[PDB]
């Protein structure tokens, strides 16, 4: 079979549209996730017209043999799509209206700066390659574009599923390429991030500052290196449930600084001691009642730069 | 092949049932779990119909593609169901018996809020698209709805198998859908997790609490730091058996709020011990001694609280 | 192809067996195994009866599309199994000697009780649902029931593969299915868990116990709480290669007394260092002396009492 | 199609080779390995000779599906191999030259007795069913059997690619069976664990050893408490890449034994520290000083009887 | 179908061409990464020639199934390519353009000496077998050859992708084989190691040495031995996201080398206890004083020296 032929020289036009039935499986680590939706398509073949009088019927069904469907592929799925054909009905003009039952692993970005208070926008590109008898453009049927109330991808909300209406026209391989851009935007249920990793982790800091209270050196050293290898556990969790990035993420930064508090805390508990020992405790008393201030003011003013950097 | 005729403008019913073989894989971080079963549909082709005494047999026997079978899909699969045809049996009267043997990967959310004490219903939904001839309604037959006695879901008890008898009719891409809802009423075994996560996760508060009676700093520091270390694996360890929720669930409480009780038991023995060396033991004595009976009230109600609030 | 006809009223018996040539992967924590083997089948179809003068030939191979096979299938496995056929041999009084050469994960589930020390009878069920034409009926040719010499199962110890001769026949969705039970018998290799888990576990509270013989409050913290976190630790490693069951296995039991043994010498180092510190040293010294037999004697009697209750 | 006819009562000789492309995932856990080779097979069957005059081609081509093509499978797989065939080319006296290419997950057992300085002998086993026109008997062609330059078996050293020239032929119900042998000699690269658990295993046992040099009890039970906790993640780390053995391995043998160690050494330091308590220094000093040399002397002695009984 | 036939003896080339549309997974661990890509060939066939005049067409578009195509099979594949055919279209002269997307799981070899600062060279080695008729030869099509600009390899920067204009023609089986190389030269994006794995060693290592600056024994076997702890959690977690190379790494070198300065450390506060107790704190105050020096000034020296040997 042949691609339908033109009235002029004009370019066949295939509206699409996407409607999401399940969405599923965001790995943050793999920057993919799973879709299952349904693909509409429609085009004009005037060699599949009919007069509904002389036929009797008002629509004809066709198997996808029997007649010329257009070669729409994914660009950013991982595997090709796993489709399966629920409907093809031509009209008596020969509007054809096809539609699929698909499944595919597609392959978007993640930009995870201010995770885990972010905010995505996922995806999913159609494209369709001319053929030499005619150059093949992509469309947007808005009425055909949704998503079912049930859509719930966990750990997200899910906040819009739109099409960028005009297509991207641009030449592949010496023939005319016709993409269009399907975006989910969704952003990230924070919620149990607070009680599970940054609550837990600012108590072990604020355990690590009863040091400042302390003239026991050997309490000391257990309090500010047992938080911190606590501190270590925190940050092996959090960068295990991500992937390595060319720029700091937010938690990531909070996490790097809160080293630095630790590293400080050790060499205010080594001066009080080596000033202990030397009998200046006066001294290592006025050093030890400034950190007790010192301390939380830097940790609290460092957040709020830093929440003002990412935010 | 083209759909039965109807008599009137009727819509043609297609019975169903569904007789689970194997449950199996309940994913709690995926919210998935895969089954095993019998699908059986039922129809009225008058075209099929037959007189038993001119054809001497009283069933006939079709392959699937000899005959009209109605597009039958499964709304929440991950991917499509995996179905082998056991058997298509014909009545004189042209109702088609179809059976069929089938495995899918079926993705039902789960309320985690009571974990592990938590119940769900996971759902299987069937669905049907009408085609242009005539619109297709689904039905239950109660007969062909069951479960084997030797189901068993590991971790899980299986409650009940039902299905809500009147199907869910709506328009989806301008045709009608009816979809239906089988329901698998579930309820976790919790009693692993006594032994296994609950009981330590109190011994080792429980030991934190022998703090009260010591005037050891270092010893103090060693008790509480040491055991807030152990309660931060079973945190770990427990959140990695759960997905990321927007929701407090009943043992992320527990956890949460035992961080406090860790919290304040670091606050009460340097409390004590800056008393000890400011030379004031007497004082430090009536703390230790009160924080003997408030710690275990304020837990055990902290926890009525909570065990009220969840349940 | 319809089934064979019968020369009276009796069930058509398919005679079957199953020769395992590669047995792998029993996942514990799943309850599943893998399995690859030749599965045969024979019964009589008159029909395919021939003159071996007449004919020439003293057997007729046929190919699957051509003659009439029982629609045989497993009832515990996961997904249909893959099976590939490797010859039909018809004689001459119509016997047909089918083959296939298969796999599939076989879901048969494990009573993890005596873990390590337990022993499994892991199950392959055959079934086969009757037409209406007639019923049929399994039967076990022990002639063609076997197992590879080769053939090894990590981990485990075969013991006996058998059939239990006689089929469980019984009505389901009206209509006769006959189920045949296969039973591979296993046994753990247990001697792994000896220097890996049983062995480090008892060395850490040996250990624990040398705070019977020091007077140190800080030293006797450190042993019991450090020994107490290494016993988490093998906890958790145990229960991450074993599922969530609703009863105590063996190692369970152990593991979880072990906590209590760890709970009293906690209690004991803070008796003895308050009595110490209330200038009591000669009533903690007689409580430290007796802890030094009971715990010894009181562990190994309440190992006796578990070993006999589970063994 | 049947099996080509004999001139006599010979068996009909199938050659074969297995030509390495890929060799990868030596997983140790499973015993698997995968591969990716070539399967050239080669027989005569006379039915397809052809005069070159006459036919105009030296050689002619078939598709699978056009000529008889000996039913050759592989013992130790998992699953049945992916094969794709290359070319099937038939010289004038009717001799077929067979050419596949397939991959497969072969499961052929491992001994982890002198790990991780343990050579293996992958096996890939070649099959073929007699059929009752007559029997089918493999053979190696030398000169179609290796592997490429390129082949990597990441952390193994490729020593030899071979075949056992004999086939192994017997009797499996009722039927002449073809057994080969395609042995794969590989040993471990075991330089990456002397760095990452060898070395660092030492280093934590030597730290252990400087309580021999202390006095200070409290110090004494932090560094072999400490160090033993290392040893406990050594033996979990290592007991991870690792499957259950019925066995003893190097490794094994090693990380137990050294665990006796850890234990006798908390028994000297008790000792040590309840001398020096009980106003015996002196006795205390002549077992401390003892330790010194017992310890490294026995370690290295143990240590030799080891390696003589493993090497 | 036979291949082309030649004008005189020469061989067939068959031009090619990879142009990536998606790169993905590369898994440092199996040494794989997933390609999705165009592959383009072009080869003459005069059988297929035609006069534009006569035809009326300027082109000619063929299923695959219609005319000869090649078989082109990549080498470094783990399993066989997934691929779909795009468009066929013939030229009057008779010269193919085959254009099909594929994708697949390619296994090309890593060199982690300079990890985490390492480049790497992925290969795609395209193949292909001549047949009797003919020999096959491949070229390279520079105009054909590209990649997307959305093509984003996680962690990786992507340099360049060219292709080996010169294929390597060797014998294989008693057949010429035509072999191209393309190659995909990658950088990795080693930002995220510093905050994460170097700076967190480093700052643990710091915190060993304030040891330096105290004269408790038991406060100092704390500092060395729970950052040792320390640094042993990050050579595990390092070792995790590589393979067991035959050679040492970057960061293996770095790891292995620092827990040399923590036995010293051991030694160095072993030796200043063992002095202070024997009553000459005077020698351990020099040996405590040198350290402070010593320790920073071997550690950069070393690292100058493995930065020297490695870059
Ligand atoms: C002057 C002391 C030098 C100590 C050097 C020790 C080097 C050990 C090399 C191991 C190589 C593998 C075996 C562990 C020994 C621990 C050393 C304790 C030193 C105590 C010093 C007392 C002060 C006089
Ligand atoms: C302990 C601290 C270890 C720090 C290691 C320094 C990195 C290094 O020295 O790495 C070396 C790489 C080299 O990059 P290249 O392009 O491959 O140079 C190849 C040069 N030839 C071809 C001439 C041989 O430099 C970097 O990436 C520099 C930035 C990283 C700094 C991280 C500091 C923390
Ligand atoms: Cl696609
Ligand atoms: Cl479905
Ligand atoms: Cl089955
Ligand atoms: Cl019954
Ligand atoms: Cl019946
Ligand atoms: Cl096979
Ligand atoms: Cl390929
Ligand atoms: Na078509
Ligand atoms: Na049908
Ligand atoms: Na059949
Ligand atoms: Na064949
Ligand atoms: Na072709
Ligand atoms: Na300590």
């Amino acid at each position: 079979v042949s691609p339908p032929p033109p009235i002029a020289d004009e370019p066949l036009t295939v509206n699409t549209g996407i409607y999401l039935i399940e969405c599923y499986s965001l790995d943050d680590k793999a920057e993919t996730f799973k879709v299952n939706a349904f693909l509409s398509l429609s085009w004009k073949d005037r060699r599949l017209a009919f007069d509904p009088v002389r036929s009797g019927v008002r629509v004809k069904t066709y198997e996808p043999e029997a007649i010329w469907i257009p070669e729409i592929r994914f660009v950013n799925v991982e595997n090709a799509r796993d489709a399966a054909v629920v409907d093809i009905s031509v009209s008596p003009d020969g509007t054809v209206q096809y539609l699929e039952r698909f499944s595919a692993r597609v392959l978007s970005p993640l930009d995870f700066r201010r995770y885990p208070f972010d905010s995505q926008t996922l995806h999913i590109y159609l494209i369709v390659r001319s053929v030499d008898t005619r150059n093949i453009v992509l469309a947007v049927d808005l009425e055909k574009v949704g998503k079912n109330d049930d859509v719930f991808l966990t750990g997200w909300d899910i906040e819009s599923f739109t099409a960028v209406v005009k297509p991207a026209n641009f030449a592949l391989e010496d023939r005319l390429e016709s993409k269009l851009d399907y975006q989910l935007r969704i952003s990230r249920q924070y919620f149990s991030y607070i009680p599970n990793i940054i609550l837990p982790m600012l108590f072990i800091l604020f355990i690590s500052w009863t040091a400042f209270w302390s003239t026991s050196y050997e309490a000391n050293v257990t309090l500010v290196v047992s938080t911190l290898i606590a501190h270590i556990a925190f940050n092996i969790l959090v960068e295990t449930n991500l992937p390595k990035t060319p720029y700091m993420t937010y938690t990531g930064a909070i996490i790097f600084m809160i080293y630095l508090f630790y590293f400080v805390a050790v060499i205010e508990v080594t001066v009080q001691h080596y000033l202990k020992v030397e009998s200046q405790p006066a001294r290592a008393a006025s050093i030890t009642r400034a950190s007790r201030i010192a301390f939380p003011v830097v940790f609290l003013l460092a957040n709020i730069i830093l929440a003002f950097l990412f935010f």
